[PDB]
């Protein structure tokens, strides 16, 4: 069927190609050295969707399956656990190379807090995690399952973030929040560096395949992952020879609207309000294009990934996890496919990296989308 | 989420447990012995959906995956190829139990997809001709499938039943051999063999369940005219008896001929192409009237739900490619599960924690276009 989903593409006019040594090969190698020493480490699968590539008119679609990231069903773990380890290695005067085996506070709509909760349990320390209203019970239960304190509020994530701040300064907690703001940059920097492990894995995995990625699609909420992963990839592949596309939901396209203006200006995980300044700076510098897409584009991605084409490997991907792949699928069935493919420079030679950032973190919603066809194309 | 799709259940008030000797274990053995002699024969997988059965509160959900049947993506050839070989054994006075390899005959049938394909393929394999007719609105991909076997295919301006009559006429006019998977006045011999040919899948399924050490308490059988249901249930009740099998006949809302025949006790467009019905198959009807426990008339979206559930399995369950007509049996189980009145519907269907439910996935993605519209785009969604 032919259908038109909103997929607004805008060229980054503020692109300068200025890389960030702060997020590079060397730091990601230190970040990966850390994660390698964690019990049950395994590089997550880089799945080759060959038959879907041939159907879409490109050479390779390659998906980093972050649903395999230990038992957490998401990638976020990579940042939080690294920053928590760095925070202690600073406070207790140690070297990050030795990994011998008091309270961390944060707001999350799901994955980030689970990462912080898991790391706290692993290191014997405590964790208090705040969640906004409407958040799934399964996601609350998973945080309590790790032995942390989880409180569901009555206000939105941006308002809830203030509550975590006022509580942590009044009780004595250490804020391990995945976004930066004036007077708070140290931890988010480490988080973004910790994320780069997945890009480091994917690069080693791509070299083993013997391919060179021409494109990358990165979903963005506050842009911490996009920033950290893009900054690494452009350090490896150059900002000029990697066509990076940042993907945001229609109702929370802060980074898109920021790229549109120049200055700083739905699926849980990709909600924004205010963009992460550390992330923004990298995307403003090195991101090729920004996409603002409809809600149902993510839903499509989940279905395409969960029921693959031909003989491609199946991938379990959540709403925020599947939106990059969804863009490619929405472009394929769009009447303006030709001009959309040209605008994104997607052609028979395009090798496309996609990051599946989470699995079925909310089973109820996941199965409502893929079985019931909630948020259908129609 | 919680949702209500139309799933009307009717007890078969005319059940009497009279089996049919024409559809038994011995005549399924002869069928399967014939199929084993054909190149590329492999029993189709019986997939255990252990995690879905857990979710649904039953013991076992086992799906016979007929998408794997001889590269044809459907089960229908099991009958077509068997009838055709039997006809050749009448024409050349040959023994079927002995022959295997190889005047020009022409085989003619109406189909809305799979039957004709099964016929066309068999004519190709035996170096004969096939002329296949198709009702208006038939998927171009299915027209192409038949042509790609070296057979003629014509898409008429008429419905299924009228196209069948045009096939009859043209066959008399040209001297063709009509190979139709339905019966009527003066035409019962071939659709008997066709029905006997289908029992091969049930024979395999019974053997496979035995290797697993299970015994089915339930079978869900989708129906168009009821040749498959009739042929398959007829064998199954010879194995397990009509009384020990809770057999449920599944039909689409817009073409529930066997359901409507069920409530009355006499012979009386859907997204489930294959399950369309104008007039029921009287040969299949006799078996269903007799041994079918219940009939289900259901909404089109029930098949769509089944398709999605099968193609994106729960937990660690095996993935199955299942088409619109192929998935509706499973779709019933999934529709009941999410229904507000789940408990009562489960009780009605006598489904509990011990139920070993056999489901027949009768075809894979025979219409790739529609299949992906269901499973990717969410066409015919619950809401
Ligand atoms: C805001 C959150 N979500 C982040 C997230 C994102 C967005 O990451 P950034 O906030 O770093 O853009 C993408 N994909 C998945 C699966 C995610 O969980 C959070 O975990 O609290
Ligand atoms: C009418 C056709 N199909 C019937 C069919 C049926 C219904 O079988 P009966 O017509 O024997 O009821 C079930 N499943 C699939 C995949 C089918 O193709 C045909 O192949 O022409």
């Amino acid at each position: 069927s032919v259908f038109s989903l909103k997929i607004d593409i805008a060229d980054n006019k503020f692109f300068n190609g200025e890389t960030s040594p702060l997020f590079s090969q060397s730091q990601a190698k230190l970040a990966r050295q850390f994660h390698q020493k964690i019990a049950g480490y395994r590089p997550t699968p880089l799945c080759a969707l060959d038959d879907l590539a041939n159907l879409f008119g490109v050479k390779k679609i390659l998906v980093k399956d972050e649903s395999k990231r230990f038992g957490l069903n998401a990638f976020k773990m990579l940042g939080g656990a690294y920053a928590i380890a760095q925070l202690l290695c600073e406070k207790y005067h140690l070297d990050i190379e030795t990994l011998s085996f008091m309270t961390f506070a944060t707001t999350t709509d799901g994955n980030h807090g689970r990462g912080v909760a898991w790391a706290a349990q692993q290191l014997g320390q405590n964790a208090v995690i705040y969640m906004p209203k409407g958040s799934a019970q399964e996601r609350v239960d998973a945080i309590l399952n790790l032995g942390a304190e989880c409180i569901v509020t009555d206000m939105n994530y941006d308002d809830t973030v203030r509550l975590t701040m006022q509580h942590a300064q009044q009780h004595g907690w250490e804020v391990v929040q995945d976004t930066a703001w004036e007077g708070y940059t140290k931890i988010p920097t480490w988080i973004m560096q910790g994320y780069a492990t997945l890009a480091d894995e994917a690069v080693e995995q791509m070299r083993e395949m013997g391919v060179t990625p021409t494109h990358v699609l990165l979903q963005a909420g506050v842009g911490a992952m996009a920033g950290g992963v893009l900054g690494y990839l452009v350090d490896v592949y150059s900002p000029q020879n990697l066509h990076s596309i940042i993907v945001e939901p229609d109702k929370a396209d802060c980074i898109y609207r920021s790229g549109v203006k120049g200055d700083i200006v739905i699926m849980a995980g990709l909600a924004c309000g205010e963009p992460n300044p550390l992330g923004w700076e990298i995307l403003r510098n090195c991101a090729t294009q920004f996409i603002s897409c409809q809600d149902s584009v993510a839903a499509l991605g989940m279905r395409v990934l969960g029921n693959p084409y031909g003989n491609d490997p199946r991938i379990i991907s959540g709403e925020s996890g599947a939106v990059g792949l969804g863009v490619l699928a929405a472009v394929h069935y769009h009447p303006q496919r030709q001009s959309l493919m040209e605008k994104l420079a997607l052609n028979k030679d395009a090798v496309v990296l996609v990051i599946s950032t989470e699995g079925d973190t909310d089973v109820k919603h996941y199965r409502e989308v893929v079985w019931e066809g909630k948020h259908a194309v129609a």
